[PDB]
């Protein structure tokens, strides 16, 4: 049993709700919380950019040293990294950005990621501003992550088209 509410059960593992990650993460404290990463942790705009505005900048300024200290990310690849307030830890996790030319294979390396970690709170890699389709990013997570994700949608028309179109 845990605290998370008011999810849909997609499969044994996946679950998802309509919600504002930041504040999901505020009210829940996860163990994990997922951003959706660039290579660089430039946390500018997206999930990255709110998750980051609600830590008051602490995301970037370790992501700055993070990144001083071990270099770029691999699209595709990840690190854990503090959740601040949000959560006890980060799970920075880059999906491939399709307004970058990046290929969409990628997307399910980076969903292998979540399977490190026994329980999370993440949004749809490579959704929003990163450019993939929402529908074919759940579709990957659901065929990929064998661990107990909880998947948050900012987006209640997305969440709808989502839910009413998951086979
Ligand atoms: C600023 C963005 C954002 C803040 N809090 C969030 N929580 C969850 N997901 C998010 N963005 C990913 C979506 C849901 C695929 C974006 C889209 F497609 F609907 F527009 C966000
Ligand atoms: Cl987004």
């Amino acid at each position: 049993v845990n605290s998370f509410s008011g999810y849909l059960k997609l499969t044994d593992n996946v679950y998802i709700k309509n919600a504002d990650i930041v504040e999901e993460a505020k009210k829940v404290k996860p163990t994990v919380v997922v951003n959706a990463a660039n290579v660089y942790l430039k946390h500018g705009g997206g999930v990255a950019g709110a998750l980051n505005k609600a830590t008051n900048n602490a995301m970037q300024v370790e992501s700055d040293d993070y990144i001083a200290t071990n270099g770029p990310l691999k699209v595709g690849g990840s690190c854990v990294l503090s959740g601040h307030n949000l959560a006890k830890h980060c799970l920075h996790v880059v999906g491939p950005n399709v307004n970058k030319g990046e290929d969409i294979q990628l997307l399910k390396s980076a969903y292998e990621n979540f399977n490190q970690h026994e329980v999370l709170l993440a949004p749809l890699l490579s959704a929003g501003i990163f450019g993939a389709d929402p529908i074919h990013s759940l579709r990957v997570c659901v065929d990929t992550v064998r661990t107990n994700v909880y998947l948050a949608v900012f987006d209640k028309n997305l969440y709808d088209k989502l839910v009413s179109s998951f086979l």
